[PDB]
């Protein structure tokens, strides 16, 4: 079965760690680095890893219950599975699929469906945040720790959190918070990635995300759009080796921009041409040209 | 070429019509009705039409500038993808935009561009209610609003949905994409069963309210995955019906079947009154090209 990509352009496109859509290719303008996102992980032959699930909106949502305390309200989420199974700790993830894989403060909104109680199918949405640096940000565990100034929410009821952007301007988007607190250490996690050559720099696909209020840039990058996910995990084509040549192409006229590494484990990489900013054609698309090695030698983008 | 359908399993698909998940296979357990969304219309040979685009966060999103300022937001679009809107495009509206009557509420944010505060950020809840008469997405500009005044003029600013903004959605009644001056124009066409007996089958999610009582329907002809499949493929269509089954992987059991028009849509067999029961692991897969003669098993 031939490995292929999907022939969507960059404004056709979706972050895999974040619900945004694409918004340019990206290199580290300073020096290659080492990253390891649990979002936006899935192999060339189809195996995701991480916290990586396949629903678009769903990245970096949560959904469970609202477990009331014994200005910011505390909201104590105990977590189920985004597509409503219950979550089981022991499951060989890092925390529950599609948690937030970056440290920094989070803002959306949580809403509830009242499903008990006296008030059965009554309805309420605010603002909240999620700082995944609190000690309490436990998805391993099973339960997250929101905060709103609104009290208008409901013990015991389906609460989900839907994320919008920046919450502050604390975001450190490639270190990996504490899934589950502060005296455990990560575990399954999805392996960091880097370049294995000087020279080459992963390439990004980068969405500028909002922000309620500061001056917080909010980037957020991905190794492989959220429709690569999506497309590998159902074509789980064979990887004939461990090096997908790939090339931007514009498919009206045929012509080739520039060649990249796409690596099994699910990365590209480019070779380093200086801190131009990326420009390809609106109409063009990554395509598969053929297996090769890591002694491939990448012509400068 | 031949057709295919994605393999993702009910909750592995995302709504057509807004950026939710997918909670459940839904027949209208009344009658048989009529419905014309402009979100979610794609042929099974990948034509997008109405204000269908491919993005699956961006459905019922809007982008734009703030021209001028519960607060008013007056913002004039651009396309979602960040290029200029044209009005004289063939299409009902602003790809994205809202397709149905209603109070959507969610999130408007801006970071600014030009002025004294370059790089600076906002964002607060607001409101977009379709039947106002300044709910004019064709026209290019659509009106918001906030209970905060903390907006700044002259930015570029971004309408995230969330759900339900009061309870009042008619899910299937088009807005006035051009205010109550002109008809609609450049309609995705209405779809309904061919034939007594048959139902849309409709993939349905339950979207979050804030406040009230609001059920949260809202129902898609096709999942965005499928959208964005078809896109691509763009296999030719060998007769106006495809005939898929929704099938246990695990067992190869057919659980049911149904006609999947060429429009782009799903009819089932009327069973009654009855409640849909699948297999998490299920999915839809295409079985052959029939035509409009196949007589459906009951759901
Ligand atoms: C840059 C501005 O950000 C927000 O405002 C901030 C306030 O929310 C508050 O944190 C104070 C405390 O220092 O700082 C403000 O800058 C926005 O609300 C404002 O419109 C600006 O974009
Ligand atoms: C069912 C309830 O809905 C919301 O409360 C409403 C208020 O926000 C306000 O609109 C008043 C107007 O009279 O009506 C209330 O019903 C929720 O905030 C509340 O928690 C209930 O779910």
């Amino acid at each position: 079965k031939p490995f292929t990509l999907p022939i969507l352009t960059l404004g056709e496109l979706s972050n895999s760690r974040f619900p945004a859509p694409i918004d340019m290719l990206y290199t580290d303008p300073n020096e290659a680095i080492v990253v390891q996102p649990q979002n936006g992980r899935c192999t060339l032959d189809g195996t995701l890893q991480g916290t990586t699930q396949l629903v678009p909106t769903q990245i970096c949502s949560f959904r469970g219950t609202l477990i009331s305390q014994t200005r910011n309200h505390p909201l104590h989420v105990q977590l189920k599975n985004l597509d409503g199974t219950p979550y089981d700790p022991t499951d060989e993830v890092p925390a529950v699929l599609g948690a937030i894989d970056f440290k920094g403060t989070v803002f959306g909104v949580a809403s509830q469906r009242n499903t008990t109680g006296n008030s059965i199918g009554a309805t309420r949405a605010h603002e909240v945040h999620i700082d995944t640096t609190n000690p309490r940000y436990t998805p391993k565990l099973g339960s997250v720790l929101m905060y709103s100034e609104s009290n208008d929410f409901d013990d015991g009821q389906p609460t989900r959190f839907t994320p919008i952007g920046m919450g502050a301007d604390d975001w450190h988007q490639w270190e990996l918070p504490e899934y589950s607190g502060h005296l455990t250490l990560n575990m399954n996690l999805a392996p960091a990635v880097a370049p294995a050559f000087p020279g080459e720099r992963i390439l990004f696909f980068r969405s500028v995300v909002p922000s309620a209020g500061g001056y917080g840039s909010g980037h957020i990058d991905c190794l492989i759009p959220q429709e690569w996910v999506q497309h590998f995990y159902q074509e789980a084509a064979p990887s004939q080796s461990a090096v997908a040549l790939i090339r931007y192409v514009n498919p009206d006229t045929g012509r080739n921009i520039f060649e990249a590494k796409l690596h099994r484990e699910g990365f590209i990489t480019v070779a380093n041409s200086g801190n131009n900013p990326i420009v390809v054609p609106p109409n063009g698309y990554f395509r598969f040209e053929a297996w090769v090695n890591q002694f491939y030698t990448l012509t400068p983008m």
